[PDB]
């Protein structure tokens, strides 16, 4: 947590924030799961900048059981791509044997998402596809 004014102070940075915010407060709504985050990282070789994360964990049933994937995103001011990225966080105990598109970078090299025209697509699907490639096959795997 960080209170909404705290909140706001990490994203007042970001252009689109509005857009943001309200991506958010709908991905928690939605999901009571995804944790905003606040990240920073320089830039080129000096310059530095305020990017927010949603990290979080998505129960994803199997044979009956359950399991829990986390996932992490990145987002972004406005550029280079004003669409967020998908990427899946590995763990220390657990592996990640990629998947359909989860790639060795944990990203997520879907066709929707490669050809993601808004509306057409959104966070909530993002997800969603996710909770069923997930639902099928888990792309994290640990089983040496």
């Amino acid at each position: 947590a960080v209170s909404e004014s705290q909140l706001k102070k990490m994203v007042s940075k970001y252009k689109y924030r509005d857009l943001t915010v309200r991506e958010t407060v709908n991905v928690i709504t939605l999901y009571k799961d995804l944790k905003p985050v606040l990240d920073s990282y320089v830039f080129n070789d000096g310059s530095s900048r305020e990017l927010m994360n949603l990290t979080g964990t998505i129960p994803v049933p199997y044979r009956g059981n359950t399991y829990n994937i986390p996932i992490c995103l990145w987002l972004l001011d406005t550029y280079p791509y004003n669409p967020p990225i998908c990427f899946v966080k590995p763990t220390s105990s657990m592996t990640i044997k990629t998947g359909k598109h989860v790639d060795a970078n944990g990203k997520i090299y879907l066709p929707y998402l490669h050809e993601w025209k808004h509306p057409q697509s959104d966070l909530l699907g993002l997800i969603q596809v996710m909770i069923v490639v997930f639902g099928d096959e888990p792309p994290v795997f640990s089983r040496p």
